[PDB]
This record gives structure tokens, C-alpha cells and sequence, in this order.
């Protein structure tokens, strides 16, 4: 499923993604925006035979389990597919465990290099929440 800005900002609102760990919802709809353009189908793979999944690309060498990646942990336990569902619920569980793991959103790349230290509350403006 490829989100709406507002749909998405809604949703990761109903999961309680606003203000988690201090991060506001703008935060969380910038990340998913650069890491997936919003499409809970994306993957990517990365040099170390890792691969990245879902809205927020999640990583199998830490967090999920894919079948495929020597070594890795499996820290959300949860099969890396699950995180490509139509439904938020298992990657907004895992980013929460994520984001608390003591590097915040710099654990996103593309938060650290295009959303922090923007005004990320444009994007939630005009949304019903
Ligand atoms: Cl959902
Ligand atoms: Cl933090
Ligand atoms: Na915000
Ligand atoms: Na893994």
C-alpha cells in the first residue's frame, strides 16, 4: 500500500508514534517519506547482504528475520515480511524498539540527512489529526 501523507500521519498516530521519545509526528511521516516514499512494499539491499523493509526500511542484520542474512539478529522477532504488510502495526512496533535502542532516529539515515534540522512539522500541515 502506498500511504497518504495525512492517511499515514494518522495512522502512526493511532499507534502512538506522536511525540515517542520526544519525537514529533512531522519526524516519523519525513523518515517514511525518504526511506520508502511511503510504500509499505519497499526493500532495499545493502552492501553487507543485509536488506532494508518496509515503510520505515527496516534492517535484518539487527531486527528481523528474512532467511537470509548470516548472523544477524532478529531483535523485533518478527519475520522481515511482516513488515511489508498494508497494516503499520509490526513496523511501528519495531521502530518503537528501534528508537529507544540509545541513537534516537539517527538509527535512519535518511532522518539524520534529510529531515533533522528542517521544519518537519510541514509535514502534517493542512492534515486532520
Ligand atoms: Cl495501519
Ligand atoms: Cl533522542
Ligand atoms: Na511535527
Ligand atoms: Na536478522
Amino acid at each position: 500500500k502506498v500511504f497518504g501523507r495525512c492517511e499515514l500521519a494518522a495512522a502512526m498516530k493511532r499507534h502512538g508514534l506522536d511525540n515517542y521519545r520526544g519525537y514529533s509526528l512531522g519526524n516519523w511521516v519525513c523518515a517514511a517519506k525518504f526511506e520508502s516514499n511511503f510504500n509499505t512494499q519497499a526493500t532495499n539491499r545493502n552492501t553487507d547482504g543485509s536488506t532494508d523493509y518496509g515503510i520505515l526500511q527496516i534492517n535484518s542484520r539487527w531486527w528481523c528475520n528474512d532467511g537470509r542474512t548470516p548472523g544477524s539478529r532478529n531483535l523485533c522477532n518478527i519475520p522481515c515480511s511482516a513488515l511489508l504488510s498494508s497494516d503499520i502495526t509490526a513496523s511501528v512496533n519495531c521502530a518503537k524498539k528501534i528508537v529507544s535502542d540509545g541513537n534516537g532516529m539517527n538509527a535512519w539515515v535518511a532522518w539524520r540527512n534529510r529531515c533533522k534540522g528542517t521544519d518537519v512539522q510541514a509535514w502534517i500541515r493542512g492534515c486532520r489529526l
